[PDB]
């Protein structure tokens, strides 16, 4: 079980201004530590996070939270349920700021809601330190969904932080789990619109270098993987399905007897995936239909070419020291769901 704490700054917030927080579990044999960044969609105005607030609380309150939390997947401190990382320190980051983890704003009397992601993330690595985290060779950012997005937009600017901190040890990588989107043309008849929306909303920060690039109000192109990615100088490894749950529906398609146009819809789908992976050389990306994986319990079960995701991952390990029988670029080409045949059912 990791055991939750509550930020000790007061003023970084959930959504609702009460505390945000960590759950952790220490390794003290271990100079590794793994910080893990929830998902869960986003709201981008006033009546929709209201809704959220409704029947969605968790992700904007710390009011309900559990003192404990098990930890699954590359979470758990097993070697069966986690051959990557059992013994590493573990960190999960509860998502409470519905904003990708891009905000810094607070609630005041012009905002109802605090969007504070981008500075959840830097209180929780500041007060980590004083808890062993000062020691650390290896900080994994990691997370799922809009998590993952969540660590393409801030990998760099941890790097950054722990520089000039004094830390210039740490070695800072990512791990972006179901948070590589294309903006693409919908099978029926725009969630880039949102994002914008969104931005404006919470005062969303995205990398700089990127931000640069693409200049005033054309920051939310930073959200989409196949173009913040070229930006950024940490280390990430990107986990993805070709056919992932959460694209699809945004591209409003919904699976049994498939005619002509879909199936090309579809095939289109996952060649553009793989073409926006073609020069990551650290990647994941089996040709099944589904969203999250790393934690996951049976998350050691999918495996491309022979290779499982805890093994790639190791190998990525190695490489950051080419390898012989230990690959970190694994992209599946056959053309349909579940044509892999290590799919989740
Ligand atoms: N065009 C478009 C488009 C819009 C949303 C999503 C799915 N999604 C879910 N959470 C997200 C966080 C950040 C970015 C995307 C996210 C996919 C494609
Ligand atoms: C608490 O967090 C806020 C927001 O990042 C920051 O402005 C303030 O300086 C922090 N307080 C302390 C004591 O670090």
């Amino acid at each position: 079980d990791l055991r939750l704490h509550l930020l000790l700054n007061t003023s970084v917030t959930c959504n609702d201004g009460s505390p945000a927080g960590y759950y952790l579990k220490e390794s003290r044999g271990s100079r590794r530590w793994l910080l893990f960044l929830e998902g869960g969609w986003y709201c981008f105005n006033r009546e929709n996070c209201d809704s959220r607030y409704d029947t969605m609380r968790r992700l904007m309150s710390s009011r309900d939270w559990p003192r404990t939390r098990t930890g699954t997947g590359i979470l758990s401190s097993q070697p069966e349920e986690n051959p990557y990382w059992w013994n590493a320190n573990m960190v999960f980051i509860p998502y409470c700021s519905s904003d990708v983890w891009s905000g810094a704003s607070s609630k005041s009397e012009k905002n109802e809601y605090a969007f504070m992601g981008a500075l959840i993330i830097q209180e929780v690595v500041r007060e980590l330190l004083g808890r062993g985290l000062s020691g650390a060779k290896v900080l994994l950012l990691a997370g799922s969904s809009a998590g993952g997005t969540g660590v393409l937009l801030n990998v760099d600017r941890v790097a950054e932080q722990l520089e000039k901190l004094g830390y210039p040890a740490i070695q800072v990588r990512g791990l972006a789990d179901s948070g590589w989107f294309l903006d693409n043309k919908q099978y029926r008849h725009a969630p880039t619109e949102a994002i914008r929306r969104g931005i404006r909303y919470w005062n969303g920060v995205v990398p700089e270098r990127c931000r640069r690039q693409f200049q005033e109000g054309e920051e939310w192109n930073c959200f989409f993987g196949y173009k913040v990615y070229p930006t950024l100088r940490s280390p990430v490894f990107v986990v993805q399905w070709l056919f992932d749950e959460a694209q699809l529906t945004v591209d409003n398609v919904h699976l049994q007897p498939v005619q002509e146009g879909l199936r090309l819809y579809i095939q289109n789908l996952g060649r553009e995936l793989r073409h926006t992976l073609k020069d990551v050389p650290a990647s994941f990306a089996p040709a099944c239909l589904s969203h999250e994986i790393i934690i996951r319990s049976h998350w050691t079960d999918v495996q491309v070419k022979g290779t499982s995701l805890p093994r790639a991952l190791h190998c990525w390990d190695r490489s950051l020291h080419p390898l012989k029988g230990c690959p970190v670029h694994l992209v599946d080409s056959c053309p349909w769901p579940h044509c892999n045949p290590s799919c989740p059912t």
